[PDB]
RNA sequence: CUCUCU
RNA sequence: CUCUCU
């Protein structure tokens, strides 16, 4: 009789097979915002411009499971994303400053995101995609009237909005749909006014 | 000059 | 049509 495949037992891999995307319209940064709220990309391999495919490396297999749970089938920019638990474990990283520039993005020392093992404070603000938003790291350099233009730029129905007088880094906001709220996260998370002064974006725990 | 719930 | 194109 023929031989078997001993590598077929390869589960809990911490990588994701990320497939069926439109690489014409979704960047390593858009991926990084999404997968990095859910579970923290250490790397983003993209194969080439018409493979329609990527091979993501996340912090842990349970965090990869949660990212998959929110992103397998996701509606962004055109095509529905496809995902599975992969078969790999690491990516090689090409060179010191070549092709890692967009096709093997090193987030192992990210400029602005990280996670740890479960039970850390890092997990406290992960919420499922909802029409209601919770917004943070907001500088004195903007007001209510500016933040309306940010979320209106999405197209764009701002339902609701209350600034946080109690703790002035923050606001609560709401949109007319979940897809508006999702694309407002994809847009405005890390919209930079300065070196630490940028928008930070989650879905809400609670209502306005 | 760093993280996120009213 | 589902994975390392340096």
């Amino acid at each position: 009789g023929r031989i078997a495949i001993p590598g077929l037992a390869g589960a809990g891999n911490s990588v994701l097979l990320v497939s069926n995307l439109n690489p014409e319209r979704v960047t390593p940064q858009s991926l990084f915002i999404l997968f990095g709220v859910y579970g923290d990309v250490q790397r983003v391999k993209i194969l080439f411009n018409k493979k329609e495919n990527a091979l993501v490396q996340m912090a842990d297999g349970n965090q990869a499971q949660l990212a998959m749970s929110h992103l397998n089938g996701h509606k962004l920019h055109g095509k529905p994303i496809r995902i599975t638990l992969s078969k790999h474990q690491n990516v090689q990283l090409p060179r010191e400053g070549q092709e890692d520039q967009g096709l093997t993005k090193d987030y192992g020392n990210s400029p602005l995101h990280r996670f740890k093992k479960p039970g850390s404070k890092n997990f406290q603000n992960i919420f499922p995609p909802s029409a209601t938003l919770h917004l943070s790291n907001i500088p004195p350099s903007v007001s209510e009237e500016d933040l309306k233009v940010l979320f209106s730029s999405n197209g764009g129905v701002v339902k609701g909005f209350k600034f946080f007088q109690k703790d002035r880094k923050m606001a609560l906001i709401q949109m007319g749909s979940v897809e508006e709220a999702v694309q407002a996260l994809i847009d405005l998370h890390n919209h930079d006014l300065g070196e630490n002064h940028h928008l930070r974006v989650s879905f809400s725990k609670s209502t306005i």
